[PDB]
RNA sequence: GGUUUAGAACGUCGUGAGACAGUUCGGUCCCUAUCUGCCGUGGGCGCUGGAGAACUGAGGGGGGCUGCUCCUAGUACGAGA
């Protein structure tokens, strides 16, 4: 009865449907998913996660996997400035995801997330040391 | 330096002088450029009164190589490497 906490590795890569991602951990794994964070475009368009509970975007910057990058966070989920700093189409679709997410996931719980019944996945990329 | 002169020897051929597209050691490389051409550099005259400058630019030449590294990014691609 082991918690599992998930992250989702590679996002500097072309990867999945972060949707589709949460069905085959779910569907297959038989365990819950609890979005923490969530990416922002990926591959050449990774631009960083999106933090659902702390409400701010951590904004990812490209190379810095020696050492720790630079935090630099946008406050506002409908800030305007995480329209200017990923481009205000990437940050429509933050937003349109956003409410999928939340109509077809789960709030992280601490006392199913210790019974082994949900896991807190986050999105992140242990290369670019971002998400880490 | 090689190799078609003259010296000398070996093998080889020839009775021999010699000979071998066999080898070996030695062994003189001239020219003050008239013309053409070309690199530079002046003189003359022209250009329509003479002169001092600053120009336009028809055209002509020069130039034109490329390695490695880093960002993108160990991303696309790839099961991986
Ligand atoms: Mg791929
Ligand atoms: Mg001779
Ligand atoms: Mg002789
Ligand atoms: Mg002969
Ligand atoms: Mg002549
Ligand atoms: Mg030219
Ligand atoms: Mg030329
Ligand atoms: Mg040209
Ligand atoms: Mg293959």
């Amino acid at each position: 009865d082991t918690p599992i906490l998930t992250f989702m590795n590679k996002l500097d890569r072309d990867i999945r449907d972060p949707m589709e991602l949460l069905d085959e951990v779910e569907n297959e794994l038989k365990i819950g998913c609890a979005p923490i964070t969530w990416p922002i475009g990926c591959g050449k368009l990774f631009k960083g996660v999106y933090h659902l509970y702390k409400d701010e975007t951590y904004l990812y910057q490209s190379g810095k996997g020696h050492t720790i990058q630079e935090v630099r966070i946008v406050k506002g989920l409908n800030n305007p400035d995480l329209d200017a700093a990923v481009g205000e189409d990437l940050a429509q679709q933050l937003r349109d995801e956003l409410e999928l997410v939340k109509g077809a996931s789960n709030e992280f719980d601490k006392e199913l997330f210790l019974a082994g019944e949900i896991t807190p996945v986050f999105f992140g990329t242990a290369l670019g040391n971002f998400g880490v």
